[PDB]
């Protein structure tokens, strides 16, 4: 049922400016963009500085129960530990509901698993301290194999991650169903269903893409499992298709 999906993954959504670039002006205006006429998205996505003004908009609008994600390490995953710890500190003091940081994936694909597993733990500490979600964004677009998908997840998972992440979107290849599958999986194979969740991203765009990405966590987990805490769309023009998807533009 499309409509069904739709209205579902609406809801769901962390939306993001179109071409994930934010100036105040496109952050108040994709504050109004959230609340939309069959309801609100879960959240927005924004760099850290437009914390403070989001905050503001979405008050001003009625709509505070909007949450607002934001980025670390981003959108490089380098694996300097100290510095993505500072920008998870300051993202924490602007007043994030949730940080998403970038894996190392450079240092994985390397054959460095450590460093992907310390630098998440240390951004966990920081974010579970101050009662923030912390989302760990594994670039499956620059992974590529199966393996490293895999390796990436289970090491996220095990350095405390609340969820894992498709992508950036500042590389070409984002979220694909096959790499999606392969995430879940892992979460389904650690048995971390209640404490993990799953984020497709980049390049997710059309209604019946999304539908397809909740199709699988329904199989795996059940229907009710892709709530908003453990399932969210990393997305910005899919917004207008799941609209008109129900009737809308």
């Amino acid at each position: 049922d499309l409509k069904a999906s739709s209205l579902r993954a609406l809801k769901l959504m962390h939306l993001a400016t179109a071409n994930g670039d934010d100036t105040d002006e496109k952050v108040i205006a994709l504050c109004h963009q959230a609340k939309t006429p069959v309801g609100t998205t879960d959240a927005i996505f924004i760099y850290p500085r437009f914390i403070p003004i989001a905050r503001k908009t979405l008050k001003e609008q009625g709509t505070p129960e909007i949450r607002i994600w934001t980025s670390t390490n981003f959108p490089h995953g380098n694996d300097d530990i100290d510095i993505a710890l500072a920008e998870t500190r300051a993202a924490i003091a602007y007043g994030a509901d949730g940080v998403a940081v970038v894996f190392p994936y450079r240092a994985l694909m390397a054959g460095n698993e450590q460093v992907g597993f310390d630098l998440v733990k240390a951004c966990k500490e920081a974010c579970a301290a101050a009662n923030v979600l912390l989302s760990v964004i594994i670039e499956t677009g620059e992974l590529k194999d199966e393996a490293l998908i895999r390796k990436a997840s289970e090491i996220s998972i095990k350095a405390g991650a609340d969820h894992i992440v498709t992508s950036t979107g500042k590389v070409a290849v984002g979220a694909t169903p096959e790499s999606a599958r392969i995430m879940m999986e892992v979460i389904r194979d650690m048995g971390v269903e209640k404490t993990v969740g799953f984020i497709p991203a980049g390049g997710v765009r059309t209604a019946e893409e999304a539908q397809k990405y909740l199709a699988i966590a329904d199989e795996l987990f059940g229907a009710d499992w892709a709530d908003a805490r453990h399932y969210a769309f990393g997305a910005s023009s899919l917004l207008a298709s799941l609209l008109k998807a129900l009737g809308y533009g």
